[PDB]
């Protein structure tokens, strides 16, 4: 069955190139987690793009962390060369990103989209 | 107040941002939408794929529509114009008709995704 994609992000927020002043990268499961460890005391929202089949979110395509002004400070992207991530890989990557950002005293929330994927896997 | 939009797409990110060109250009601005079609494309099988914004499980606004051949070439497009006042559901329906009619005139077989079919049927 062909997939459709449900996103929280505009096409520009998904393709905008961003960089970290203080890079931090971890690879967990088959996902790449990035976070600018220079960002502190900001209000962050995690926004995602999922592939959706039969009204249920299936796979993570892109996850991006945005400040209230709109700057990209973090990202969770799959690695194409590596075998497909599971629902557990995604949940763990979210916790890794959240924990990392909160360590720099950043307030972080997720969209209903992420909340529904997590709760259902 | 106002509710935040999510986006439901038929296309991968690369499909939405891939650059393409018409060997025989045909363009028009209708309502507040830009309609493009390569008038050099003939006797092909085409599918129209779209990206719509959504609030409360109902498609609201067109973000981008593209026309793909079975091989994956982009032959047509419907995009909103940001400087112009927001297009309606009727503008979109008409633009799709204009694109379909145009492509059928060159003996192309044209079909739409379920996403477009649902937007049209509901507006």
């Amino acid at each position: 069955p062909a997939s459709r994609y449900l996103t929280d992000m505009t096409l520009e927020e998904m393709s905008r190139d961003w960089f970290m002043l203080m890079p931090k990268q971890k690879v967990a499961g088959s996902l790449c987690i990035k976070m600018d460890q220079a960002i502190m005391d900001k209000t962050i929202i995690l926004k995602a793009n999922f592939s959706v089949i039969f009204d249920r979110l299936e796979t993570l395509i892109l996850l991006r962390a945005f400040t209230e002004e709109g700057a990209i400070v973090g990202e969770i992207s799959p690695l194409p060369s590596l075998p497909g991530h599971t629902g557990e890989d995604v949940k763990n990557a979210i916790g890794v990103l959240i924990g990392g950002l909160e360590a720099n005293d950043n307030t972080v929330r997720v969209t209903e989209t992420i909340q529904r994927f997590a709760w259902r896997n």
